[PDB]
Formats: structure tokens, C-alpha cells, sequence
């Protein structure tokens, strides 16, 4: 009977009377239950994308590098690697980033669960980070819009989501778009996140250029340190086993329905990887190594942000190319939001014929916690589609959210642990999310051509081209075309 | 009462009694119609195969280059391109293959009317020759076998065939293989064979290579004739908006269900392209170019095979990288006959409890016409998906099959018509059979992740490493893998 004094005393404390824990029947035991499932689940994206967002060019730039025996370096050399300034400033970067994640993910969990009485878990998502991560401001410094921009028009489209969503407008904007459009993008930015998990570059290796064809199979071992091509050898590179391998284990924890499945075979491959001596190491003996196993002797840290902090630049927004981005984005966020909650609700006991009785504070709190991760060094926030194991166990009010802050706050002081994982154990968890993403597939009305061939161009066009906005621009395109009377 | 009298003189008639015109209630009209009806739904391939098999390195060698400056030309210089001799010689070639083509439907569409009494077509489709056309002979004299080979492998794989069908032991063969890796195989290569039909060597030219990412949009109009990357331009090449209005016009040819569809495009945009003068134009002003006016002059011709007749070389059956070619060939064949055929037999009165009433000669005249394909210059042939308008229409018995053979008679006499066909035009249907072939993946069971891990794999791995059997054997291995017990 210890468990059922501690519930009642909660209850009839000022805790309770506030969440009204009586009503929508749960007691705190199952609350924290459901919190710690969800945090368990969701916890992939504090690495995933402090990784993404590392390798995309942040504020460390072409004044960062070191001194060579030429005069000065000029620009192409230094953004692609093998100099020490660049890699220590990327290197303390992706230090930051993880903490900026965390307060992000804080700030806007903890809205959710104080203004708005519902079980919900925010974060940085998919999506709009594998967007303006490779695709705006391009692999280290590449394409046309500099980081400070990027982070500007984040702030903008928060902004006026707020305004929209404040004044009720985006209930009737997001209704007229069409059915078929909205999955084909949903699984086409599953399937180019899944692609960008595969090139030698970001990912686990198996995907590689060529001179006839565009794309082969190169997982090789002899891997040019330059750029990256591989003079010998074919599948047998001793990283891309053991990501296999790591794979293999998160896809054996889907079925038979294990808590958390991706945090355990990413923290399983990183263990392995931190060995030192092995050919497969994520600590070499160069004085970069080095220093990062002089930082990970430590277990523990209290990181400051120094590098991305809050630094807009608005003197961008006078050219074109920029406009398009955040089109594009409002575009992502409208068509995320406008399913992903809706749908979540209809688990939990809350949608009733009309309303959804906390409907108009939720969507403010997702795109309030934008502008505060715009000032932070990270990108947009959605409301989490995999925090079904609370819904599902129970908890029918804001001590899901609350708790997952509360679990936050111990995720930022293990910041040496969540820096040094390597770059291949990241792969898997994006092969993963592509699948989870692709798996709505089903629904779309295959039959009629109007729609196969809509949903054809779309789905195909964006992993191909490497860009988000081209799959959606030419859906459009073909949809608005192909309807003309 | 014109009809009727012709009707019943032919009904009791010797041809009547011979298919038992007065059973399976049906006129001699009715079978005409859906003759003509499946003749124009399926006469697309004529064109499609030739044109992927010309550029697919022909009997046309490095011993056939013409005289230049310097000594001997060597390898990689004529193969690529820029010199007369090849050039003739590859045009040589694709005028033989339509007729070659032509050939190879008939004899099998004969073989299926007359040895079973079904309202089928068979001709070379799409698949096998995608497969070896690019992944084993490769683009012009690439990959590591040689063209000898790669109809040897079919006349291999086709006596095979006939002999596993002929001794009952494929019906418990086809049954074993996992259900959810048919239709990933099914959907992939449906991905791949859209995919080929969109690069700036055998497409209309909308994906090209970069530097940093793998793949990019670079539909361009400067584009150097050597290789073929532009020096500027985007998203204004003359030719790829044509290939798009066929496509259009090809699309808006499904709904509202048109006859034929892909052949009304086709012939749109080569009677566009046919105008002598203009940017767009197939006949340029070089001497090439004269050569193929001059031969389009007339329109009418008998054309004889000279250059890729039967001429079959089992001297290379010594080595390895060739025997998994047969068994993904061999596999690939089975996956598709298991059910293309017995859906087909459902729409029309032919299925029983247990068995067809000629399933045993229809699976044995459809491998048995492959020897006679292999020792002609085309690839392994399968009864016809879209065959369906005659099952809608009418016809029960081999007036389908035979009226097609006779139509494919007046289809070989065309050659000068189907020989200058531009390559721009073939993208829109190779686009849009990806599009039918594709339109199957609603039947995937994507609640499991077992079956869909798997599926996915499988559909992401062809289009990316452009090679139809890495997606097979990464299926068929995560598919045991995950299985242990
Ligand atoms: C809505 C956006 C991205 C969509 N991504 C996600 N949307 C919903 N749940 C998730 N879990 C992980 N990522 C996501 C960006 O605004
Ligand atoms: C079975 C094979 C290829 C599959 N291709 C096709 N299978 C069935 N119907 C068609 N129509 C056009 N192409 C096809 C090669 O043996």
C-alpha cells in the first residue's frame, strides 16, 4: 500500500487540484510511466541531430583556419577537411550544439505541459533540420545561404505560424491542399532522409560516385583521406560491418515491442567504437584524437554556449532564393502539424465530435518554441509522432511532458558522452526514421492515375535531385497541369 | 445483318470447329476488336526495347572505329562517342534491332495462340532487357561481360526454364519464396527502370553528377557535346520541355480511358522533333544527320539481318560474375511468370477450383520462346500485363494472339519510321510504366516492421546502387538474418 498513499497525497495536493489528476482516471505511478516510455523513445534526436547539424556548416567559416606555408588559405580548401583549426572549431561547434539541442527540446516540452494539459513531447524533428542542414546552407559553407540567414528565416516562419495560428486562419489554409500531395512529400522526405544516410560523407559509406553511372556500390576500404574515393577493395570495410551489425539490432527491437529500440543500438556501436587501438576506433592518434580523449577522461560536464549563440543576421533577406526556402518550410511545418496531432489525439481519450479542448493552446506552444530555437542555434520543432508508448500506457495530462523536461535537464551535463559518437553508428536511426516515415505509403489512392502519377513524381523526384523543394514544386506543378479546365 | 452472316460462315468454318468459336460465347468481330485493342495498348515496345538495347554496346566493337590521326584509337575513345564509324555502326545496328525485336514478338504470340487456345501477346518487356541492357553489358561496351555472353546467359536461362516447367517441379518452386520480397523486387525495379529514364545519356536529361552531393538537377541547355555537362543554364533545355508535353499528353491519355496512350505521345513528339531546321530537330545538318534524311526519304522498307543475327559464343562460361547474373535472371523470370499470368486469368472465364485448362503449354511456350529470342539479338520475353483490354473487351480463344502476330507482320515493314525516333521521346514512357509497375505497393503488409525493413531495402538499394541484383541480395539476406532461430 506505499504506492497508493504516495498517489493520494499527490492527488489531493496542489498539484493535483491544478492537472485535476482525479478526473480522466490516472494516478501519478502511471504518468511517470508514461513519461519515462516516451523519453526512452524519443531520445535518439539529442545525437542525431547535434550531427546532422554539425556537419552543415556553422558559424566556424573560412576566418577559422590554421596557418599553412602559403599566405593565406583560400576557400575550398579548408571547408573540406584535413586542417586542424577548421576540425577544432567543428569539433567544439558540435560540443555546443548538444546542449542548444537539449534547451531546445526544454523550452516548448515544458510549455506543452504547463499552458496546454496534454501528454506531448517537443523537439527539433526531421524534416526541417535534413532540410536546412545539407539542402540551404549545403555540406560545410556549400550552396548559396549562409548560416546567419538560415536561422533568420526560421525565426520569420515561427513567427508567422504564430500569427497565423493565433488568429484562426491555418484550419482552413491546410484543408485545401490536396490529399495525395501531403503523403507523397510525407514519404518522399522519409526516403531522401534515409538516402542521406548512405553517402560517404555523413553516412555509413555504401553509396559513392562514378564516372558512367551516376551512383555504385562503393562500401570500400581504401578510402582516400582527401575526398573519399577508394583505390581497391569492395565490401569489406570494417565500419560499414559493424553499422550493419548495429542495424541488425535496432531492427531486432521493433518486433516483440522493446521500450526503446534506436538509443539502444546506437549506444552499442558507440561502446564498441570507443575502444582505442582498433582499426575501427573513433579516437585515432593524431593530436585531434587526442584531444578528444583528453575531453572524454571526464564523464561529466557543464558546457557554456560560446560559439552558436543567439547571432541573426536580417541583412540577408534583399535577394532572391531565400524567399523560396521559407516558402518551402511554411510549406513542411503546414503540412506536419496539420496531421501529426490530429491523429495523435484520436489515441488518447480526448478528440470529442468538434473540438479537441486544448487544440488552440497546443498549436501555439509548437510554433511559439520556434522563435526560441532560432535564437539558439537549431531549427524548427513538431510535436513527436513516436510518443505513442505513453499514450498508450496512460497518462492523461501534463505529467508527460513535464517529466520528459525534467529527464532533459539530465541529458545536456553528459555532454562528452553524446559528442563522440561516431559518424557511422548515425546512419542506422536515419535508415530507421526512413522507414517509419515511408511506412504511410498505403494510404494514398493508387488506383486512379490523377493521383499515382502525382504521388509517382513527388516521391521520386526528391532523392534523386537532392533537394526537398523540387519534389514538392514539381508536384504542384504536375497537379495544377494536369487538372485544368 | 452483314455481320452475322460473316460471323456464323466463319464459326462453322474449320477455323470455328478448330478453336470452338460456338463455346465460350464470343464472335468473330468481338476478338478482332480486342485484338486491335491489346495491339495498340502494348505496340509501344517496338521502339522502347530497340532504343535501350542499341545504346547498350552492340555486336559494334573497338575493332569497327574509323581512321584518325593518330595510330590505332584505343578503348575509351570511341566507345564514348564523337567518331563516324561507331556512330554508323550503332545506327546500323538499332535499324536491325526493330526488326529483330518485331521477330521475337511474333514467333511466341504465334506459339501462344495456336499450341493454347488464350487471348495473350508475348513479346520481349521490360525487366531482363532493362537488366542486361545497363547492369551486365553496361553503356556501350562497359560492365565485364561482353554482348556474346549476355545472350548466351538467356539461351541458358531459357533452356532452363523450359525443363524446370516442362517435369512439374516450378508450381513448388515459386510458392517457397517470402511474399513481401515479390512485390519489393516488383516495386524496385519499376523505381530503376523510371530512374534510367531521366539521366542525359539515354533519358530526356534531368539528373547529372556533382561534386559534393552525388546527384543533382541539372536539366541544362550548354551541354558539351564530349560528355555532357553544361557550362550554364538551368531548367531551359528546348528539349526537356517537348519530353514534358509528351508526358502531359501521355498522362491525359489514362484518365478518360484512351485505347492506346504511350503510343499517341511518342508519335506527338517524333512527328515534332521530325521538322528539319529547328533547335529540337533529330536530323542535324551533319554528315550523320544527311545519312538519316536521306534514309527517312523513303518510308517504307525490307530490312534484313546482317549484323546481330545468331551468333552465340560459349567460350566466357569459364570465370566467375557471370553465373549470378543467370541466377538473378532466373529468378527475376520466376517471380514475374508465377503471377503475372494467373492474375491475368482471373479477369477472364478461365479459372477453376484447381487449375486453368492450359497452364501447362502457356508456361512452356512462354520459356520456350526464349531460345529463339536469345539467337536473334533480343532478351527473354513474358505474357503481357497489359494485355487487358482484350479480357475486357471480348475474345476467349487464340484470335487475340494470332491477330496480333499479323499485326506485328505490318509493323517490321516501318522501319524507316521507328528507326529515327528521338531519344527525348522514350523517357515519358519509361516514366510511366515506373509509374505502373510501382502503383502495386498498396499490397505490402507495412504494419510488421519484419516485412517492412525488408521491403524497404529492397525498394531503396536498385535505384540508388543502379544494379537490379544488390537489392535482391540485401533483401533475401536481411530477410534470413533477421529470421534466425
Ligand atoms: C513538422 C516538422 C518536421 C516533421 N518531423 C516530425 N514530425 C512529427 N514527429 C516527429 N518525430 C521526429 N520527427 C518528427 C518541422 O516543422
Ligand atoms: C518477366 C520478365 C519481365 C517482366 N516484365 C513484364 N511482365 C509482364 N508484363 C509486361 N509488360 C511489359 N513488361 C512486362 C522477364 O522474364
Amino acid at each position: 500500500d506505499m504506492k497508493k498513499h504516495l498517489n493520494d497525497t499527490v492527488s489531493k495536493s496542489f498539484i493535483g487540484r491544478f492537472f485535476k489528476l482525479e478526473a480522466r482516471k490516472t494516478t501519478f505511478t502511471t504518468e511517470l510511466r508514461a513519461a519515462t516510455a516516451t523519453f526512452l523513445t524519443m531520445a535518439y534526436i539529442i545525437t542525431v541531430n547535434a550531427n546532422i547539424l554539425a556537419d552543415s556548416g556553422a558559424t566556424c567559416s573560412i576566418n577559422d583556419c590554421s596557418t599553412v606555408a602559403s599566405s593565406s588559405p583560400p576557400g575550398p580548401e579548408c571547408v573540406l577537411g584535413s586542417n586542424p583549426g577548421y576540425e577544432q572549431c567543428i569539433s567544439r561547434v558540435k560540443k555546443d550544439l548538444v546542449v542548444a539541442t537539449s534547451l531546445s527540446a526544454m523550452v516548448g516540452s515544458l510549455a506543452m505541459g504547463l499552458l496546454a494539459n496534454l501528454p506531448f513531447g517537443l523537439a527539433p524533428g526531421m524534416g526541417a533540420n535534413a532540410y536546412i542542414a545539407y539542402n540551404v546552407v549545403g555540406f560545410r559553407g556549400s550552396g548559396s545561404i549562409s548560416y546567419h540567414t538560415a536561422m533568420a528565416i526560421v525565426l520569420l516562419e515561427g513567427c508567422a505560424f504564430l500569427a497565423v495560428s493565433a488568429l484562426g486562419l491555418r484550419g482552413k489554409l491546410a484543408r485545401l491542399i490536396p490529399q495525395t500531395v501531403r503523403l507523397a512529400c510525407a514519404v518522399g522526405i522519409g526516403m531522401f532522409i534515409a538516402f542521406v544516410g548512405l553517402q560517404m560523407n555523413q553516412g555509413i559509406g555504401l553509396v559513392g560516385p562514378d564516372k558512367s553511372t551516376l551512383v555504385t556500390l562503393t562500401a570500400c576500404a581504401e578510402t582516400d583521406p582527401v575526398t573519399g574515393a577508394c583505390l581497391g577493395g569492395k565490401m569489406k570495410s570494417p565500419t560499414f560491418w559493424l553499422a550493419v551489425v548495429g542495424f541488425l539490432i535496432t531492427s531486432f527491437g521493433l518486433m516483440k515491442n522493446v521500450k526503446g529500440s534506436m538509443i539502444y543500438g546506437i549506444v552499442f556501436v558507440t561502446a564498441i567504437s570507443w575502444i582505442r587501438g582498433t582499426q575501427v576506433t573513433i579516437f585515432p592518434h593524431t593530436p585531434l584524437g587526442d584531444s578528444n580523449y583528453n575531453y572524454f577522461t571526464k564523464i561529466v560536464d557543464f558546457h557554456k554556449i560560446q560559439s552558436t549563440l543567439g547571432a541573426i543576421s536580417f541583412t540577408e533577406f534583399r535577394k532572391s532564393e531565400v524567399w523560396v526556402a521559407f516558402a518551402t518550410l511554411f510549406y513542411v511545418d503546414l503540412l506536419g502539424t496539420t496531421g501529426v496531432l490530429y491523429t495523435m489525439a484520436e489515441i488518447g481519450g480526448f478528440v470529442e465530435d468538434g473540438k479537441f479542448e486544448g487544440e488552440y493552446a497546443a498549436y501555439l506552444v509548437d510554433a511559439g518554441s520556434s522563435v526560441v530555437g532560432s535564437a539558439l542555434g537549431v531549427t524548427t520543432t513538431a510535436t513527436f509522432v513516436e510518443s505513442s508508448a505513453g499514450l498508450k500506457e496512460g497518462g492523461k495530462t501534463g505529467l508527460t511532458a513535464v517529466i520528459v523536461g525534467l529527464y532533459f535537464l539530465a541529458s545536456m551535463f553528459f555532454t562528452p558522452l553524446v559528442t563522440n559518437v561516431p559518424r557511422w553508428a548515425v546512419g542506422p536511426s536515419l535508415v530507421m526514421v526512413g522507414v517509419m516515415m515511408m511506412g504511410v505509403v498505403k494510404d494514398i489512392r493508387w488506383g486512379e492515375t490523377k493521383e499515382a502519377v502525382t504521388a509517382f513524381v513527388t516521391i521520386l523526384l526528391m532523392p534523386l535531385t537532392y533537394s526537398i523543394a523540387n519534389g514538392i514544386i514539381a508536384g504542384i506543378g504536375i497537379y495544377l497541369a494536369l487538372s485544368m479546365y
